[PDB]
């Protein structure tokens, strides 16, 4: 035991999605195993290691689908691990967590900012893009277009149940860019005004399917329908692993309540369920481009991103475990 | 000139969905009428004539994309119109307004009920239906299958902004029937679990499409996708008799604060506008069969039905026209 | 009551398939009918109706997938119901039993004869063709085009598990046409270098669905995906009048040993099972054309030949019941 | 014999293409038997039938594809027969025959302005238009929404190997619609800016087909592609009687000498082929849309102006046989 | 010129297919080249070498389609060569032959207990999965699933025209596993029903095509249509490294009788002819990934595995040639 | 600064497409460097440095969409860049100029021949091949097939508006190939007599897209929608880098007077323009294959190429930039 307070108060945070966003979980996880490191009380290597492996299990344990959280985890853990087997002693072992974390953060961030200036090149002047939920990946493109002069429009949808195109209309107008704000029911109405397609990821996987919000499917499906590139601006750490080895990726069913409150639900007949998934799968046919902070590829090439930069690790078990 | 509460306060609730569903509209319209007959204090018959007139115009100018409204009006009007100037007195107009109105009224409850019976029998024992909105002719369907004993689940959209599929799931439960409730982003992620897909019409129009509550087209487009069956429940006075020469069906366009409410709305950004579309265009290679009283067709024998029952009409101006 | 012993055989022979093929059975209908009226010893004309009405029921209860059996059984009994129905004597009703029966089979001979010589204008000289099953109707097309010096060839699909294909390759040589033979697995592989696939009829629906010998779907799908035109070779009485109310075509399951012979089968173990759906069902957009004895249509019109010829009817119950 | 000279010169310049687009020749066509009829020297009536009869022979010989000339000669020469054979006297029979043509011609401009009309209001303001070829029908449909006010811009494409196009291109430049010139090849590229195909027809199909001009097939397939509506404005007389009967469309292959001048073609390889189709075939599911002048149908209602308008006079000879 | 018998048998009951399936085959004639080594009475390495080439050659020669063969020769026969080239003496060359056999033996059964693996992640509890012909890898698949717990059914397509579903229907029983089969020409009908497609395959080509037992690309085909997963399992081997310098894979044809039993088919007329094609081409849009033993793959990099592991051999020829 | 006269001659010949077709224009821009080096009269390396910097820039500046052109300026300016930063003499980076130029010409000769020995392979005797516009790269592939005896006929488009495709025709006739010449416009009707589709490449993307002279992405169209192989024959140098980093390839518009001639333009009004594409963009899901001199990819191994023989190039500027 003897995990930090900022460790259960991120899980916890996460879980609520009071933190949410693929790219900001993983880094906020790289930030508590970070935090557990700066603050432990651990005298020997053994025991810092033994709290690094608990803390990364609960940070693990939170939402199990976007795979840039385990990733995260991964990134520092396989260098805390390897320190820790080849013999670091407790201060070395201690900087290997510090470090690894705040290199992922750093990195992600960079990630984030490359994404943007390559897919702005993408997006032309005129140009108008309809987006999905809110992913930073995704406004780093609209954002980086509108700052070089191309006179832009976002379509922006609601994204059902959370809301989160309220939060993604608010951001983008902030910045001076021009939102229609619709119901994710009226994409395939709207799909014929839009020039570009542009969303998010949490786990792209060994086949080249993409798995982000709820509804991204249904956008993508009737982009290609209508020949709207449908562009998914991710960082290299949205690549699933697993998946190379046959992994299916969880997809998260979150509470009954999120959609209908509370005092609403429980007056209803018994013989309703309601059924709440946070994620679908979109097929890699209905993909044009992956944005990663290495360039564009076809989504056929993910396999590709997984073999050079994670395939090395399957053969191990994960790095938090005894 | 002399126009009764009644008509006024019908088409005010029309306007605010206080009263909706195409087949509703176009009952209350009727009554509406009825009511101005029964109660007016006109003394001769082009006084009453007139206020019929004027009644219509005002139920007409209430909301647009739905037909059986005009088509309701029409049912009346055209048999007041053919009796005033075939010399018709005072109380046989009266009596012509009012039993005219009648039978329109009587006509599309018997149509639901016949519709429910002829849809049914496509229904098999353990099918999942995926339904949208709340249509009246849909549900008339759905319920009668299960009162044969066909042990159906509905899966129910919420469609948004209006959140018609609240309804929808609660009737459906009472009648005994399980309901799983998804946002409609979810539609695609749930088709490979669906049979049957079953919804409703405002307005079908000559070539076969169907225009129906925001987010149909969508379904559709990703059922066929999937070869699950897209059956439209839809009366005969659902199909729209100006798009036989040219006329496109107007898409209603609704309050802003029917998606975000006022409170907030005001809180945002000029820049961000709202746009709220109240239906789409679903077209007829996504339509499988329409279900009327007269039995299931192609959605490209639309055309059948307007030139057999409503053509002989397009030669005249409106029944209410000066 | 007392029924000859030549309604038990076609009942028998039907059942078993010794006779077989859509109008083939349709035709033996009409004939025990006959057969059944010629020999009966029924004195007074309700002893005569009661034994037609039973003799129709025992004939309708042979193979539920074919329309063209109740079509014919109708076709009679309608005939002979209203011959009953006002007072006709004894050797009237035999008489209009007799030669209703007698009409529908000259008919039916002459209608196959006119798809002939309609579907063989579509046969170019030069074309590979591709077909299923055995139909008189299809085979009617191919033996006429070849009548008229066109230079085809056919590929003819074994259709498993009777072997059709047998009957079809040996009756298409007979009269000098090349074939070739192939299994039912083969038919995409050779699509290429086909030219036309034309295919009979068992049901076709008001939608315009084509249910024929299993294997026909597959065939029409990987067709359209050639961009090879799939005519359907039809009489009027293979359209389903029930489906006009929505009924669906029950798809006849025959006995696994048809499949695998019972002294090979009853070696297997139990867990596994043999399915056996003699038809399956061809949706209409792979459909170009079917062909008639009155003409070519989309298979969209099926609910025109529905309307025009059989719709009257079904306001009734069936003509054998009481 | 006895065959006026303007008859002579009509066909000449039919054949040459000097008059041109498929309602033009069959006014044409009417417009010889008229002149024939006015000037012949007949004394019986015996002998300006057989005149006309010769006259219509020599008329329907000089191109086949467009059924819209022998529609013209039967509109014409079932009335002169059917007066004939009902002993009409000379004087009768002339005006029969020069009424019948003046009928004929007038309905033919009458159609052509109502098909503007009711296409018009399936053309939205702003609207990018994509044609090709050169057909009044479709320039009737853009001219009448370009006079409504709606600002419109028409891409004209260039219609190898006659040059169609510069006549389309300068037409509607005259009427002061703006225009944009391409090539036949650069049809996919502009259609994601286009809104909206209106394009003619010389033949349509009892199954639907549209056989127009050659490439037409070409941007029907790219426009459904794109989802943009494909219209396809034609006259009633359009549609092709045989083909309810089974009979193929002859495609016309014109001189290879309209694709390489003379001068250049004789100095290349004698293994080198010139093919010159003037026409293509465009399956119904490429076309949204056939406007006539009865009205808006999709494409598989083509049967029904069929069986309604021609079906009577299949089961007759041609009326200018023997 | 002295090679054993144990050579000749193979490479008969590999014609005869009395050994059967691409992976035995191929074991099968690495088995050979292991006795031939073993059994050889050769005094010189020359002689030795003489023997490995020209019974190479006679295994080879037997079946083209499944690269398997011929993979396996070449695991042999390289490094057989390499050593002879280097100046190995008798025992060196023998013991290289026998090793590098055995080897390959190894690895094949070690590939496909982890495509097994592998595989049967993505089985789903549950599931049915539709399969066809007999394929070890793929059975390995389905095995490993129902090992895991997962409630699966089989539907096995009998796979004409040798019945190789036969084979798998009892195999799978045998291990417990539910099977329901059916003739290759359901496979469509029961689509609807199927959650899963895993078969097997011969060749792999570089742009991501896969040979298979003719019907394979059907089942593929409709499977697309209805959004099926088409899962195909396949070792490394059975990637066909010609192709990536453009080879066409041959098609085997064999014997007629084989469809049509010899007592049968000579009373057959000479205007018949029977095709049988063993193998069928899938094109890689229908296939969702390959399923190797080193991972899970979208058909597409095909290419890679091909560089990766096989491409360095194509400057050369082969290694049993001279 | 002292530009020889055939560095301008060679641009001038470029702008106005007397030098055309990707490969030949690379080749003409790196021996118009090769001259500059030959001929300059520098005699410090700066000075040629800087000559051989603007010479590059004005051949850069002539026409932008084939990367065939600054890639061969790489080729040779990357190795002259490296000489002269490494301190090289006049006559080193003289002769570094000359050679790498020659070895860039050299290796484009040898990979048009490889290209046509690979993509041969693939076509078959008896094969109808339809072409676009004029590629040395496919009509190697196309001679080759000849070569080996393969009895072939190609359908040459006419290629519109510079007439590509007789330039085409007659080469091929040369060589003993049959031709078949047609128009643009007709190449959906000839596709169902054509067995493959074979043309070149001006760039290939990252995401596997060909951008090729106008028109291709219509044959490519529709030769998938009728299942005909649609093979790109294409030089590694045809691959395009910067849309590795998101970069758009710029579509040249080039003068309306090749389209329409001036004469004939002059008298044309104002309210037409001529609009002159020279490429379209035909996406990847409508390419079979690449055949490189590398060998035979699926389009989404664009990137392959791209990643492994330019991408570290992408850090630097352009080897001619100051
Ligand atoms: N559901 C699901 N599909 C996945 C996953 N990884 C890859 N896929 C692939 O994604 C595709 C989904 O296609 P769909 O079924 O949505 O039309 C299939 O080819 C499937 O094999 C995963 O984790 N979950
Ligand atoms: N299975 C079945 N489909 C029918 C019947 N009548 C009409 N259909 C129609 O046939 C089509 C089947 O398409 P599929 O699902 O095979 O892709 C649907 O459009 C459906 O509405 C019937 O009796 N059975
Ligand atoms: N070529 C041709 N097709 C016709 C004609 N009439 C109807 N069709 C129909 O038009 C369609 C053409 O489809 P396609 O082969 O072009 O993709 C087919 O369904 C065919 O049966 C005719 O005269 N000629
Ligand atoms: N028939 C055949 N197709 C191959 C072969 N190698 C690759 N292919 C590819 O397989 C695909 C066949 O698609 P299909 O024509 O069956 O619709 C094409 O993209 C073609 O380039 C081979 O050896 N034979
Ligand atoms: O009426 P005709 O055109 O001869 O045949 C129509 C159809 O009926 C047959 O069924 P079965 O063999 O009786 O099960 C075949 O499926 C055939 O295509
Ligand atoms: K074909
Ligand atoms: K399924």
């Amino acid at each position: 035991a003897m995990i930090v307070k900022e460790v259960y108060e991120t899980a916890e945070k996460i879980k609520s999605m009071e933190i949410r966003g693929a790219g900001r979980i993983a880094r906020a996880a790289a930030q508590a195993l970070m935090i557990q490191a700066e603050k432990s009380k651990a005298k020997e290597p053994e025991e810092l290691w033994n709290e690094l492996k608990v803390a990364s299990k609960i940070l693990y344990n939170t939402r199990p689908t976007a795979v840039s959280l385990p990733n995260a985890l991964r990134y520092v853990m396989h260098r805390v691990k390897a320190a820790y087997l080849g013999g670091a002693d407790l201060e070395t072992l201690r900087f290997t967590a510090i470090n690894s974390a705040k290199e992922f953060i750093y990195n992600s961030e960079k990630a984030i900012e490359r994404i943007g200036e390559i897919g702005a090149k993408r997006i032309e002047d005129g140009d108008i893009i309809m987006t999905h939920s809110h992913s930073k990946a995704a406004i780093s493109v609209m954002k980086k277009a509108f700052e070089q002069g191309k006179n832009i429009k976002v379509i922006v949808t609601e994204t059902r149940p959370k809301w989160q195109g309220k939060i993604t209309a608010k951001e983008l107008a902030s910045y001076g860019i021009p939102v229609i704000y619709i119901v994710d029911s009226a994409a395939r109405h709207y799909m014929k005004m839009t020039d570009k397609v542009v969303m998010g990821a949490d786990s792209i996987t060994a086949n080249g399917a993409v798995i982000n919000k709820i509804g991204t499917s249904l956008i993508a499906l009737t982009a290609k329908e209508h020949r709207v590139w449908v562009m998914i601006a991710a960082e290299t750490y949205k690549f699933h692993p697993a998946t190379m080895l046959g992994q299916l990726v969880e997809i998260e069913m979150r509470d009954p309540t999120e959609v209908i409150p509370e005092e609403e639900l429980r007056t209803w007949p018994k013989n309703i369920e309601v059924w709440n998934p946070a994620f679908d799968v979109t097929p890699p046919e209905y993909i044009d481009v992956i944005i990663t902070e290495r360039g564009i590829i076809p989504p056929y090439a993910a396999i590709d991103i997984l073999k050079e930069e994670f395939g090395w690790a399957l053969k191990y078990k994960e790095p938090w475990e005894d």
